[PDB]
């Protein structure tokens, strides 16, 4: 358990100090009201927003960068399909993105640590789950 809130800790800050700290990110930070937006949900199939990602953090969802990367991208490929790639919309996603990626990059050896971490403690659980199965 201490491995994987760890790095659920260390990846909310990455969200609030990093990428919600991007200049003009405010419209990527909470999903998209359709009153403002009409046809948003029906051109992105796939939603996703900064609140969102914190949401999954707290929920502990990524066990590591790998699924948190997935729903970082979602929110640059997200603005490409509905904004178009040369959109300003686009550049903030795409600064969002890189913020993102450079900061986990900084982080690589104790990021590694704790994913290899969270995987032994995970394996171990279901081998004794799997043992324990017919007492
Ligand atoms: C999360 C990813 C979506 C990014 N995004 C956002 C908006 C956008 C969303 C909202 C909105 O619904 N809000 C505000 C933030 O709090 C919740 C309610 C309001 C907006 C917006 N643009 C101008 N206003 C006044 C927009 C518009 C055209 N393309 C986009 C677009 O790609």
């Amino acid at each position: 358990d201490d491995d994987q809130v760890a790095f659920s800790f260390i990846l909310d800050n990455i969200v609030t100090q990093k990428m919600m700290a991007v200049p003009d990110s405010w419209p990527f930070h909470h999903p998209v009201n359709k009153k403002f937006v009409p046809d948003y949900y029906k051109v992105i199939v796939n939603p996703m927003d900064l609140e969102t990602i914190r949401k999954n953090i707290s929920k502990h969802k990524y066990q590591s960068r790998e699924s948190f990367l997935d729903d970082v991208n979602l929110i640059l490929a997200n603005s490409v399909k509905y904004n178009g790639p040369e959109s300003q919309y686009t550049k903030t996603a795409q600064e969002i993105v890189n913020v993102c990626y450079q900061t986990l990059t900084e982080y690589d050896e104790h990021l590694t640590q704790l994913e290899k971490d969270i995987c032994t403690a995970k394996e171990a659980a279901l081998e004794e789950a799997e043992l324990e199965s017919l007492d």
